[PDB]
């Protein structure tokens, strides 16, 4: 069978997110890392053995993929597509390169981070780096309990694992990365009830709310996504919070893993653009993204064979 | 295919047992609870990833089954068969369903718990309710060490799941409940060698005793049982301690799960009946049984397609 | 120099509250309980070196005392007074001996309570027998972190043990005990903001609400009591969630230490007959005290030369 | 007096919070003062065992004189630049030091949320820093940091004011200083020549016996014997930070001592250099960008406001 | 189908490695333990649940094989293969039983192993004990990061168990055990640079060195072995620290388990007898050899079907 | 005030046990590491910080001391007297420094005695090494709960530390130390009841006997000792478990501080002597001391100014 990467891995309470492009002539050097990141894991990772829990998920553009290999192309690499919807936008940055780097411990993402960059100083430029950290009983900076509904075991396979649809890409996946901004200031303005009808959940027990008195409006319901089948149809999230308390940077590192990019971006336009019932998802009125690129993470073997 | 429930996980070292029985016209409000247990356990687990080891098993009585379910019924599904032996007597008492939640803190039971009867409130009354706590190291009321010869792996998935011989219901398991008192005053009037004699066991070691020394009487020869094929007939046993000082209640919660009631049963006919070697299982000298009921606990896409 | 108990130690995840009356006649039995029970708690404790975290502090009633022992009594030992209010009460239960066990595992509190209990066993009636848990971000039953304010340091020790104004009892403390059962189906019917205005703190992020917003008859605004000279008034209370699921039982089972209990008398009164600007606590519209003992706890040294 | 956790020792997540006060923000500020230790138990109560949430307040020489009347503390005066041949100590703006420390930087992030909640409008940001733990307490340069600091009793004579500043007893002297690193030049030394700019073994921590021991060393210049010949010490809670991207490998350095005389005697041996040292070998791969002069006063201080 | 022991188990923080010879008419004695050895690994392993991570693994020599059961023999079972290098020897001991027991504390080792000396007394002489312990980040006593490249997942299952080619015994692996002490003056009057270069990885990061500085002596470089097939033949290593520092021991436990002893034969031929490019590891020189055995690891059931 | 060594620290799960003689002219390398020995403590300590534990206690013998230091001696420092006693005796052992190493782990231990014996090596000759291991609940190698009585607080103050009585050699200690080895056979031939006649305590609880069941030479009879003033005379007990499972060693290390060594010796004399009510202590049937040995702990500041 082929190896996937650690992208049906749990949640950590460090990351460290890194988006790079990669420059005039960087090519030759981006491979000779690309065949050594998962050599590099090891090499920090075994150190803090067996509480350590580092993994590094290393994912390629659409760019940047006809500019590093030739052959076959997974079906569904594309760039990232803007949305521009009536009030909210969802906007295309550069990146050619993600590095999800997740760990127990900051030190271990920082430390594999640090020989990730060395090797490739000079060939890469700096787009993004988001450092990543647990809050309080997995929450996010909106203070709700966050990847409670992510799928688990052969769930998650299924949702989230390329398969016979591209025999070639197998054991791949795609990722949607989009850093967001909070208004902390217009979130704590409303009452607890109110925000519980923004995200679709009791704050508190994380109980989900029932289907009479859920709006359809609520991030739960814009989000919940039924494919012709009749099943749902699901992604893996790896969010973090993040920020600066000084410059009032409150923020939700996104990024979620799905077998086909139509998914997420399903979601993605259910949110931005809306439905018939809803114009809007309710928690971008109080969620801003500044950054959004679309990645391919191969098969661990791709990698290794190059 | 068949998606089981936690009927497989681990001991912990916090535990709820919970059983009620359905009040009349309680039916439409307990199938609402039964396709959202899973949703619940999730709501309230997340919240302590990844050491939280959150788990709940619900399981359904006979009588239960009928006024909820039409359609097929598991094979082995029947009302728990009182035991009416010469000296002592498993008793048979009410109970519709049984929440076995489980965690590596009470708190995390707790509040699953009041969830679940949050929802129930009105429709359920109570039976009985043990909190589960952790002695030492792994020891039961008795000072043994309980649950070593559990079977694990490929061993305890032939021996816990239904399969072929009941296919609508694969991936289904009976579980048989008891909650037991013990006699301490006794007990500990015993010498730690007849102690030994009694449950085939060294105390503190939990080596077993040898095969010319364990007398037939023991708990061990007794619940020692092999099928007409030879092979080891084998349950999956869950116990926990609980008591009350005060009172004077020291007591340990049975719970085994099995494929197949015959086998649990053959080794209660064996403890309480006897065996022409032996008139009873010794270790019922000093343990009051006070409560008995089955249940069947479907695997968790059954209760989810509700 | 005396050697208190560890009436100064910081909260556990699991406890054991036992309070038990001395039957006709067992005053002996209870003498020699009283000189080996430190001796028990090492017994049990040492097992789980180091992050057992097991303690016992070993509590005597007003009545009791009077049978126990000839000389002395602390100044300030008398039994609970019993708060009639306009609408809630404090109701005083019978209680001669306190034993307070925590640690960091609940086998540990419950191994040492059966020890107690086994030489006990026919000289004591158990009259109340809880087990707390810690639940969640330090909580209790109504959401509310719980413990915040509690003094630490130099703070504590000068609030919680006495000293030379009754030098024969120094290093011991006040005990006093309530089992309350809150009314969660009426908690759960206000909204957190209203919650929030019934305790006096934010309810997630653990804040205190400004004076300005903050409402007189707030759980907070009553249970801060300054003394003639200014200076704060400060208990020091291990308050440990419970209940039963099944029974619709969710309790705080409160438990409060001071150097004398006018401290926490005070704010009794204040709590259930309430202030000029406050009827009584809002607190108690959803909890009811269904116990209330007081117990003096010995030095550690007390106890240890009896017979 | 009750002293601030100034004798804590190092955890494993920290954040430094240096704020100006604005125009007319006093107010607002001695108010934040008073509630500061309220703060920080109604964060730090959530996390009650594991948490180990402290904050140490610091107030700068200038802001001193704008927030309150009365004596001053003896030593309290702005940074000291340090212009030397080589290597240049920089003072830079800085009237409030929040000091964060905790073993969940969860816990660092919510009290910092707190604090600039109620200084917003009223305060402007000078530097944040949120440090970690790197490996077994190493920093940047891959060195073990913070062996030598004082334990006890020693620590408690070295932080502490005492008798000397009668007014102000239970309080402490903090420097800071955002230091970054030239990692590219350091690593292109051999461990060995990089043992001989620190003092002590890379790997093992064990200091250089005093044959071998450079005198230009980082150890050899910062141990210092005072009038009385014993050891002057100040307290370090260094903590690593840095951005792989913009290529920042950071020590962020924060030292408490009685008096800013010891600390001062320390950074002019280190920029200025003695007669056999030109200066620490340390500077030529560490860039001092911040440099910050704070006194924490005891904890009553700000609670009696 | 067939259950292995815990070969594929990770390093932990203790171990006890024991050796032994079986003595003249101690067939039966051993025979009786090998059937019961897993259930004392589980009667002293249950109490420590689940922290504990107790396991032993029982490893038969050739000599003892023939001794103990008549039928067929491992494919690959031979005694260990002297290797009389040009410098460096690797010597061949007598070994018939070893127990490779491993927790994360020492005391559940040490009670293993009481339990089955206890029973083996009288049968068997010992010839070598060894108390291993974790070395801070996973080191060994030359200061480096050890085990880094150790297979993991599918890889390590297709490297160290046996399959469909020696049918009768699939599940079962081969372990070599080498007792290393280790010329630390002579380690410690090199550079931290030529240590680097001995072993081919950086000291403190144990990150690799690149090929163009790699020398073709350095450890790593004679252990990484490419077969016919051009894929890279593997080994799972579990090598302890162990020493006495009044004795002047500092040493490193070697223990390799592999699908067929050839390949750690290929690896041990390359380092004592060198190649064309390489007279010989570089590591010998600082490292000799005082014990070398080769043992059959069976499957579980084989042992419990005795 | 004067600071002491950790004399005062309680027991970890990991201990070194290092004794060794001064060779001629080695006084000049012993006295430049006695004066460094704080500061290698710290050197290895620090990097575990917090819960690495790390401390080393140095003591210096009679003779040692005179050959070490001019000036006045401590008042009770003299040779370990050995006891013959009608049938058990303890022996005296050669024995100059003592360094008693005490850590969470093990690695630590063995890292700072590397460094100790790295500095002293041509100087001295290791007499004994031990390396101790917590076993289950704080037990021994007779399976007794080990240490339950020892002092704390002020208590443990009053009776550990050197005070107004020699006030030149204050913060200081007396250090006893015996290696006894356990005939276990024997022993395991007793049962449960007998053994807790033996030590005076039950086995699985550590409840102690009553007096009026307690023997008159169980061992905690003997080692009760009131003075003059009918209060208790205390030892601080740091014994940990050692062993080897080949060669049949099952070890208690024996170690006692005490501000005085009268008391210590006093319990030796009742243990190996007797009274009038016991022949000698039970505990001595079936353990042998094989070293015996006294030094004196200096406080810290003494070391130092050296
Ligand atoms: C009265 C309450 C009970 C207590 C205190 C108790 C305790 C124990 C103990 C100490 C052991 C030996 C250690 C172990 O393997 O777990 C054991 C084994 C066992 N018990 Fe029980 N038990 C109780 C009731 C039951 C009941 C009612 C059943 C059957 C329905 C049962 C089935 C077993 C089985 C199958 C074993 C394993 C025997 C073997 O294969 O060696 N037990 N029990
Ligand atoms: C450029 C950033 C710095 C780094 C990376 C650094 C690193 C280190 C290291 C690795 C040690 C040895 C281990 C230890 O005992 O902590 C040390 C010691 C020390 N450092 Fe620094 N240091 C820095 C700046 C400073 C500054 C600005 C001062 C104060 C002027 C200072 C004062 C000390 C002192 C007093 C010692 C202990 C010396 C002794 O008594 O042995 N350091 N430092
Ligand atoms: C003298 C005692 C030995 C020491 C101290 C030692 C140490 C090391 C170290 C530090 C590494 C690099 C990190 C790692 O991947 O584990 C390594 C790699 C390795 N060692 Fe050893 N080793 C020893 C003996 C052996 C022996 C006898 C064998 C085989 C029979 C062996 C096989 C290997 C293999 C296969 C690797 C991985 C090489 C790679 O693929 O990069 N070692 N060893
Ligand atoms: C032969 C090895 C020894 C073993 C296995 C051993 C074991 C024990 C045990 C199990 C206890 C009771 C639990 C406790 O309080 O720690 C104990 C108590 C004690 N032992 Fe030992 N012991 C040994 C040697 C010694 C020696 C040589 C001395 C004195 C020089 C000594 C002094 C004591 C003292 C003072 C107590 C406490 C007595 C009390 O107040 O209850 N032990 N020992």
């Amino acid at each position: 069978e082929p190896e996937p990467q650690m992208v049906l891995s749990p949640l950590t309470s460090a990351a460290i997110f890194l988006v790079v492009t990669i420059d005039s002539g960087g090519e030759d050097t981006v491979r000779d890392l690309l065949s050594d990141v998962a050599s590099l894991e090891r090499a920090v990772g075994f150190r803090a053995q067996p509480d350590g829990r580092l993994s590094c998920v290393t994912g390629i553009g659409s760019e940047a993929w006809d500019r590093l290999f030739s052959g076959a192309r997974p079906a569904g690499l594309h760039p990232f597509r803007e949305l521009d919807g009536p009030v909210h936008r969802a906007v295309a940055t550069p990146g050619d390169l993600l590095f999800h780097i997740r760990a127990s411990r900051l030190d271990l993402c920082f430390a594999l981070a640090t020989e990730i960059m060395g090797r490739l100083r000079g060939a890469v430029t700096p787009q993004d780096e988001v450092h990543g950290f647990k809050y309080f009983d997995e929450r996010d900076m909106l203070g709700f309990v966050d990847g409670t509904e992510n799928p688990t075991g052969a769930a998650a396979r299924r949702a989230v694992l390329v398969g016979a649809e591209d025999p070639a890409f197998a054991g791949g996946s795609y990722a949607v990365v989009q850093k967001y901004l909070h208004d902390i200031d217009a979130w704590e303005g409303l009452s607890v009830e109110a925000q519980e009808r923004v995200i679709g959940r009791r704050k508190m027990t994380d109980v989900e709310l029932s289907d009479d008195v859920k709006p359809a409006d609520s991030h739960v319901a814009l989000t919940s996504v039924t494919g012709p089948d009749g099943s749902d149809l699901e992604i893996l999230r790896d969010n973090m919070p993040f920020g600066s308390v000084g410059r009032e940077e409150f923020g939700t590192y996104f990024i979620g893993y799905a077998r086909t990019p139509e998914v997420t971006e399903t979601m993605l336009e259910r949110m931005f653009l809306g439905t018939a019932s809803a114009p809007h998802d309710r928690i971008l009125d109080f969620s801003t993204a500044v950054t959004g690129s679309l990645f391919f993470t191969p098969a661990a073997d791709f990698l290794e064979d190059l």
